[PDB]
């Protein structure tokens, strides 16, 4: 049996869209090992149904630790913002216990995340292939790629413009940069991207040439689930109307500050859609509470229109609900994947790193509207009442509700095949790379 070892990430969007990826994987006869710190394989176990125990095997990957950054901190989900740099540190310290993981276990293939360059010079050094797996879209990859070839021309074939917020959001950049350049140029023939050609075919096809390299989509990969949690927030769905409600939330590893959620939340009341909106407090804080993160007297003043849950909520499971008409959302490429599989119509609020560049692609397919940043690059509370109002409420953005289904029955109608592309090209990978060891 073929061997793969799957390294993503230490975030829960890369430790998700890696999980689906090595459930497809196991289905095509591959053992997979699912290498993670344990903070994060113990968030992603309920995930796996027991259908896979015997082909997708965890592995756990330890970082240095101290009382300052224990092991229960490394993971990005809830991490203190002010953490990241040291995560990253961290991770990469990583690599001598991933190098003796690889030497025991001995895989065929290894399929890491673009953030790790030492992951596939440790492969590299143990003649064992690595093909680059990323869990963005293909749009934010090829506007990074463009201009370190062409850096005096505009990206084609978008009329997407960056807002001056995120140009100006300087060697921790670079770094960053040139890492994940690095994780894309070292892969080996291909690199894998969870999208699909409906989608950003046209991305794709530049990114092969920028690369000289194959580009292959493996996506949609999306997550889909008696259950305790969900049946107070089923309870309240259930009572109201079609298509009437938002999902609000930002992710796993982003918290809004206190004058983001003073806008969001002013756009929600102002729209008077119902909402359910996930607030969550950093990794640490167990002090604080709802009511101070939101603005004053805003509960009372929603009533039976606002539910807010701290922490986490079933995302998926709101999102399939009858009742919901809209997603008030960052744009991270899990939720708008999952979106668009649901067909959601999307409210984009995008953060940082990437999805801005998400947010501008769901624009363009029509699939959702993102609600437009001021000249001092603040969110506005009349820009995302006035969304919602549009797409959910009064429901006169008829030609985004209408394009959402119809991706949803495009993403729907896609089987098992969207895997054969990644299968015969890991194929011929080891045939060739067999020869070579010889
Ligand atoms: O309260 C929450 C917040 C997030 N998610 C899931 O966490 C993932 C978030 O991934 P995404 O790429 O959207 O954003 P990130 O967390 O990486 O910024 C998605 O699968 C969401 O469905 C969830 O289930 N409940």
């Amino acid at each position: 049996t073929t061997t793969i070892l799957m390294l993503p990430w230490l975030g829960y969007g890369h430790l998700s869209a890696f999980l689906e990826l090595a459930k497809s994987l196991s289905r095509r006869n591959f053992h997979i090992y699912f290498c993670s710190t344990s903070v994060n394989l113990d968030a992603i176990k309920p995930k796996l149904p027991s259908s896979f125990s015997d082909s997708i095997q965890f592995v756990e990957l330890h970082l240095p630790s101290s009382p300052e950054f224990p092991p229960h901190l490394h993971t990005t989900n809830g991490l203190p913002p002010t953490l990241m740099p040291a995560l990253h540190q961290a991770f990469s310290m990583a690599a001598q216990h991933f190098e003796s993981i690889l030497q025991t276990l001995a895989p065929h293939l290894l399929i890491y995340d673009s953030l790790q360059p030492w992951a596939p010079r440790v492969a590299s050094s143990l003649k064992i292939p690595a093909i680059n797996f990323n869990t963005t879209g293909v749009f934010v990859i090829s506007q990074g790629l463009h201009p370190i070839h062409y850096p005096h021309s505009k990206f084609p074939f978008s009329e997407f413009v960056l807002h001056n917020h995120w140009k100006a959001m300087t060697e921790r950049t670079r770094k960053r940069g040139e890492a994940f350049l690095y994780c894309l140029h070292a892969s080996c023939s291909v690199i894998l991207i969870n999208s699909f050609r409906e989608l950003e075919g046209k991305y794709m096809d530049y990114l092969s040439v920028l690369l000289n390299k194959k580009v292959v989509p493996v996506g949609p990969l999306v997550y889909e689930p008696e259950d305790e949690g969900y049946s107070s927030i089923k309870n309240w769905l259930d009572k109201k109307e079609p298509s009437s409600t938002v999902f609000v939330s930002f992710g796993s590893e982003y918290f809004p500050s206190k004058e983001e959620m003073e806008e969001i939340a002013h756009g929600l009341e102002a729209s008077e859609v119902n909402f359910i909106w996930v607030v969550r407090f950093p990794q640490g804080d167990n002090t604080s509470g709802i009511e101070d993160a939101l603005p004053k007297g805003f509960l009372e003043r929603a009533g039976e229109r606002g539910m807010v849950v701290k922490g986490w909520a079933p995302q998926a499971k709101i999102l399939k609900h009858w009742s919901t008409g809209g997603f008030v959302s960052h744009c991270g490429w899990n939720s708008v994947m999952e979106s668009m599989m649901f067909g959601v119509p999307i409210i984009g609020v995008p953060m940082h790193v990437d999805q801005p560049f998400n947010a501008g692609l769901v624009e363009e397919a029509g699939v959702g509207v993102e609600a437009k940043r001021d000249p001092d690059g603040k969110i506005q509370r009349d820009e995302v009442a006035k969304l919602i109002k549009e797409v959910v409420v009064e429901k006169t953005r008829e030609d985004v509700r209408k394009k959402a289904r119809e991706m949803s029955e495009i993403l729907r109608s896609k089987g098992e095949e969207k895997f054969d592309e990644m299968v015969a090209e890991i194929s011929l990978l080891l045939k060739i790379e067999h020869h070579h060891h010889h």
